[PDB]
């Protein structure tokens, strides 16, 4: 089997991009945030503290026939910007793109953060990360790709990404005609359970190649790239104007600027992140500050590549036994 989905981003500046899905039956359509960086398919739903609700679709178990209360499990995470959410779980069949799991655990929210009920576009999340970091108690629950797995043409999925822009997520496939050149394969690391990989080095703009490695995650729900202080130092030096800013939380720069391109290495390949990418606006409305799409990695305690970094390129999550990822340019 596959899977093919439109993945569309929220807003004009990109901030997270959302995937419709089919939950129960008949089926019920949320659009979820598909995230490689968690592991739990979780969603706004009629046992959502109303105040907590501004705008979002719920699901409705007793609605859906195939829906089953996961009898005793709860399930509670913490996202790398402040923000959670938590509740009970029913199993239900799940599809996403014409591809379709039985049995999947639907982590069904009875509460949710302030940034999750201000998103009115965000109906939940579709973790895409590794099942050791499953959160529902007492018993671990599987992703939707962990769970499609064994049915898929191919045991991976991809990620295309795009500017401004809808792109899509297929399942187990690659599509040959969404990318330019060779796809290059590097090393996973499952020990966190991330899709932790190591870039090779970057450049800033037309500027030599720094050969340095760089362990981080491959972050759909991440929207910046977030490196290293080295690193992040090194490409705002090139921008006129730019500082880190403690009071607006990162690097901003005088949006009359014209920002270089970011280019990292995957092993002896290159993606090429254009400077239009690094460019998220104003800090405020009308404000001339703007606010940078490269940011210091430095207190999370990992570096993240995501969406700024993902976006640019064609990205191959392998699940094969010894997983791997892929990155072509596009």
């Amino acid at each position: 089997s596959t899977g093919s989905a439109t993945t569309t981003p929220i807003d004009s500046l990109d901030d997270a991009y959302i995937t419709p899905v089919q939950i129960g039956t008949p089926a019920q359509t949320l659009n979820l945030d598909f995230d490689t960086g968690s592991s739990d398919l979780w969603v706004f739903s009629s046992e959502t503290t109303a105040s907590e609700v501004d705008g979002q679709t719920i699901y409705t178990p007793s609605k859906s026939t195939t829906a089953k209360l996961l009898s005793g499990a709860t399930w509670s995470i913490s996202y790398g910007d402040g923000s959670s959410s938590s509740g009970d779980v029913y199993t239900d069949t799940v599809s996403v793109g014409g591809l379709t799991v039985t049995g999947q655990a639907v982590e069904s929210a009875k509460k949710v953060s302030s940034s999750f009920t201000e998103d009115s576009t965000i109906d939940g999340l579709l973790g895409l990360a590794f099942s050791t970091l499953n959160t529902v108690s007492p018993t671990q629950q599987k992703t939707f790709f962990d769970n499609a797995k064994a049915s898929l043409d191919s045991p991976v999925f991809t990620a295309d990404l795009g500017y401004h822009a809808p792109g899509t997520y297929n399942f187990g496939f690659i599509d040959t005609t969404a990318y330019t050149g060779s796809i290059t394969y590097t090393a996973v690391s499952t020990k966190q359970g991330f899709w932790e990989w190591t870039s090779t080095g970057y450049a800033v703009g037309s500027g030599t190649f720094k050969s340095t490695s760089i362990d981080g995650i491959a972050d759909t729900g991440t929207t910046l790239l977030y490196l290293p202080a080295t690193v992040v130092s090194a490409y705002w030096a090139q921008v006129s104007g730019a500082k880190s800013s403690s009071s607006v939380g990162g690097y901003v720069f005088p949006c009359s600027a014209t920002l270089p391109s970011f280019t990292f290495g995957v092993g002896s390949a290159r993606i090429v992140i254009p400077g239009d990418y690094i460019d998220f606006g104003p800090i405020s409305t009308g404000s001339s500050s703007c606010f940078g799409g490269i940011q210091s990695s430095a207190g999370i305690g990992i570096n993240i590549f995501g969406d700024v970094a993902l976006k640019a390129a064609f990205v191959v999550f392998n699940g094969a036994t010894t997983p791997t990822l892929g990155f072509a340019s596009k």
